[PDB]
């Protein structure tokens, strides 16, 4: 890289509750709450009813200190810069008697010149964190109304006054832990001549023949003299130079703007997951002053075009992604913070979450606007997994202030994070907020405030989301799409709006609509829809003692943040399943339910391309142990929904859909190549494994690239009696001309509660090696929605939550670093076992 030296300020930190003068070791990056936990000064916040027990923290102020040594040689470098990648939130930063900074925005990184303030020998850094509650109580007192941020779990809704992660105040799947601290790294850089403050690789054009780039650098030179320099940009792939360009300059004191064009002939394109390789070039910019490289900065760069097509059409207004010139059906989910305490999220946890997205056939993730702008690692992993990123700005579900001071704060954060993120191949679009305009129009605020205050909120909306944010995107990321809000117009109660742009269809769940409604209530793009489940028993055991395994234990209830939820789960369960008498069986069936219902929607959305061009379910993941809409619980365990999403998002899918006592079969493909001379084969099998009638064959089928087409239709009457529909299933298989199987599905003709499932034992043989367990499962009769349950937290399965078919063996590999060459406890559940 270059001649600079970096000192990480990540050890030797102490913290103190202000006014106590009592100090203890801290971990940085970190949080006040974690530091307290680490010294048993707080109980496990996620356990039982500990939520109320930890709230006192947000009322105190907190101080952090560290000491470090600087040598005479270090102090003689031309420049010395202290960088805070993140301070949560109101932080007075002192070094050696100087107030360097009064921080006030969790989402902004600060770079501070400190050479003239540093001393040879010991140097003392000291940070005072004002309570974000006590900082904002006087601001609320001045305001004369309470903003309607119902997810802020306090009588006074103070969240809206602070540029701090909205979810930290609470959410409808989240614990309240209003934390503070040095939440991202602190670095001291000792350098000569200059630093590169920003490097932007701006793609000017891209064809199969040529990529044209403009390398835009901002160089901050710290010395008083004029300094001859050569700027060099090297473009490489897998360690081999593809192109190199240079420019002679003379760097002036202060900011210098340097622009070097570069071209890449016959570029290797970045493709999204499912369509090819997510190829990334390495672009390195260096400043050379004579022999020495005084500054260097690199980015991984993907060469691709992303256009968001949002245009008036015959159906209303389209909303879809075109990637490298091809309409790409979006398949993915909404991402929330992985933890209540952000610095606790490790590299390994980020890697695993991406492995979970990639393995479920996803190509998109929405970074929802009540969390954070994610760390750099998150976007790097999106780049290398070919996952497009929809980035909200951090505003959600409430109007916000719009006074000049506040807007200037927000402007700083928008500029910072835009420049931080704009080089990522995965970055697809920006969205001003989550649900704010929908809130303003439909959530009844006009009965909560004076007409004057309401008008003020409406004008304040425009100032921020229709003016400041789009203008900032236009200036700093001019070829990326921005939309002011998600959903921008469509509302779930208003079918007339559903052909316009993206939908959050909360008809299912909030409107109590059955999952079958998802076949009829179609959006142009589904940016949210969802259904809750209790996480599995090992996760419940992590927050509850066995006496508090009920639905409505006090316990229990502390881990259900919606209000609404437990009763809705039982209501929906009764529609399709027998409600089990035991809590453990209810948990298992609720997982099955969430997975089955949701996959029915995912299937409808893809089936109804091109009217519908994407589906992002609510929600991928959890921030703590809780009952929620997630497909993956806090401990990384896949719920049934994650396996079902994987199946529903398979590049080629056979989709049987039965409505009005009739069956249709669609073939759905997101491949880039067309498949020709295909055969769909079907057969009706009873629960004892006996074929009813004969095989049905449909030959000569084509499955064009990026299409959903019906290839088969039949009435049930005259084919199967009501009795057969209760006692049999349909096997569907698709094969190429040579008879190689490319897809398979199973279809049931009745609701699970209406099936005549036989009593059955699932037997298994277990071959255990290191970190691995191979089970071979057998049942002579159908075992419905089987759940292979192990007590090992985070264990991975090759499959789970599937129907084990009569007399058809099935191999499942379980993996975990904790499986020893044995021995693994296995409990196999299936539907019939849940009642008598
Ligand atoms: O209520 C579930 C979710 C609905 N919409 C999302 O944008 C989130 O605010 C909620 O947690
Ligand atoms: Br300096
Ligand atoms: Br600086
Ligand atoms: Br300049
Ligand atoms: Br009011
Ligand atoms: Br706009
Ligand atoms: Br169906
Ligand atoms: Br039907
Ligand atoms: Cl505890
Ligand atoms: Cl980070």
């Amino acid at each position: 890289n270059d001649t600079s030296e970096v000192m990480l300020l990540d050890t030797g930190w102490e913290f103190s509750q202000s006014g106590t003068e009592k100090w203890m070791p801290a971990t940085v990056p970190g949080t006040v709450h974690q530091d307290l936990i680490s010294h048993e000064l707080l109980p496990n916040p996620f356990y039982g009813m500990n939520e109320k027990k930890i709230q006192w923290v947000e009322n105190e102020d907190w101080e952090y200190r560290t000491s470090f040594i600087v040598s005479e040689e270090q102090l003689n470098r031309d420049g010395i810069q202290l960088i805070f990648e993140g301070l949560d939130t109101y932080a007075d930063v002192y070094l050696n008697g100087s107030l360097l900074l009064k921080a006030d925005n969790m989402f902004v990184g600060y770079t501070l010149p400190v050479k003239s303030v540093l001393r040879k020998g010991e140097n003392h850094l000291y940070i005072y964190f004002h309570s974000p509650i006590r900082q904002t109580l006087p601001q609320y007192a001045s305001n004369g109304f309470n903003y309607p941020a119902d997810n802020d779990h306090h009588e006074k809704h103070l969240s809206v006054f602070s540029r701090k992660a909205p979810y930290s105040y609470g959410w409808d799947w989240g614990i309240r832990m209003v934390t503070s601290g040095v939440w991202r790294p602190v670095t001291l850089r000792f350098y000569d001549i200059a630093t590169i403050s920003d490097y932007y690789v701006r793609q000017l054009s891209l064809t199969d023949e040529n990529a044209r780039l403009s390398n835009e650098l901002i160089v901050n030179q710290i010395v008083p003299q004029k300094i001859p320099a050569e700027v060099r940009v090297n473009v490489s792939l897998n360690g081999t130079t593809v192109t190199e360009v240079k420019q002679q300059v003379t760097l002036q004191p202060g900011i210098n703007h340097i622009t070097l064009p570069a071209e890449v002939t016959n570029p290797v394109r970045w493709m999204p997951n499912g369509w090819g390789t997510p190829t990334l070039y390495d672009f390195s910019a260096q400043i050379a002053c004579g022999d020495r490289i005084v500054a260097e900065q690199s980015h991984r760069i993907g060469l691709r075009t992303i256009r968001v097509v949002n245009e008036k059409d015959k159906d209303g207004e389209s909303f879809y992604f075109e990637v490298n010139g091809i309409p790409m059906f979006a398949k993915g989910a909404n991402y929330i913070p992985q933890d209540a305490l952000l610095p606790n999220v490790t590299t390994e946890r980020y890697q695993t979450l991406f492995r979970d997205m990639k393995e479920a056939n996803m190509n998109m993730v929405r970074i929802w606007g009540g969390g954070t702008y994610e760390n750099n690692l998150f976007y790097d992993l999106a780049d290398e997994n070919g996952i497009l990123v929809w980035q909200d700005f951090m505003f959600a579900c409430t109007p916000y202030p719009s006074d000049p001071t506040f807007l200037k704060r927000v402007e700083a954060e928008a500029v910072y994070n835009i420049r931080r993120l704009r080089n990522h191949a995965s970055l697809a679009m920006w969205c001003g907020n989550n649900e704010i305009l929908e809130a303003l129009k439909y959530w009844g605020f006009e009965k909560k405030f004076t007409p004057e205050v309401y008008q003020g909120l409406m004008h304040g909306y425009d100032k921020l989301f229709r003016e400041l944010l789009p203008s900032t995107v236009k200036e700093f990321d001019s070829d990326r799409f921005y939309v002011h809000s998600s959903p921008y117009l469509a509302n779930w109660g208003r079918p007339e709006s559903w052909g316009t742009g993206d939908s959050h269809n909360w008809g299912v769940w909030y409107g109590k609509k059955p999952f079958e409604s998802l076949d009829t209530d179609l959006p142009r793009f589904m940016s949210e829809f969802g259904f809750q489940s209790f996480p599995e028993m090992k996760t419940i055991a992590a927050f509850a003692a066995p006496e508090d395994y009920q639905i409505e234990s006090e316990v229990m209830n502390a881990h259900q943040k919606s209000s609404i939820g437990n009763s809705l789960i039982r209501t929906y369960m009764e529609r399709d399943y027998i409600i089990p008498e035991s809590f453990e069986d209810f948990v298992y069936v609720g997982l099955v339910l969430q997975g089955q219902g949701m996959r029915h929607g995912l299937e409808a959305h893809r089936r109804n391309r091109p009217y519908c061009m994407g589906t992002l379910y609510w929600q991928l993941n959890d921030s703590w142990p809780v009952v929620s809409w997630s497909s993956i619980d806090y401990y990384g365990n896949w719920k049934a929904l994650h396996y079902q999403a994987k199946r529903a998002f398979a590049p080629v899918l056979i989709n049987p859909i039965q409505q009005n006592d009739s069956l249709s079969v669609y073939l759905i493909s997101d491949r880039l190549d067309t498949m020709e001379q295909m055969t769909l084969e079907m057969k009706v099998v009873d629960f004892d494994g006996k074929t009813l009638g004969k095989k049905i064959q449909v030959h000569s089928l084509e499955v064009p690239a990026n299409t959903s087409k019906c290839v088969y239709r039949a009435k049930l009457d005259g084919w199967l009696t009501p009795e057969d529909c209760r006692r049999s299933f349909l096997k569907l298989i698709l094969k190429d001309k040579s008879g190689h199987q490319v897809a398979e599905s199973v279809h049931f003709f009745r609701k699970t509660k209406d099936l005549q499932l036989p009593p059955t034992s699932v037997s298994y043989q277990m071959k255990q090696t290191d970190g691995k367990c191979e089970l071979t499962l057998f049942s002579s009769m159908l075992a419905k929605d089987i759940f292979i349950e192990t007590p090992l937290q985070g264990a991975r399965y090759s499959d789970n939550f599937f129907d084990l078919l009569p007399g058809e063996r099935k191999k499942v590999i379980i993996t975990s670093p904790r499986i020893k060459k044995e021995e693994l406890p296995v409990n196999i559940k299936h539907i019939r076992e849940t009642y008598k």
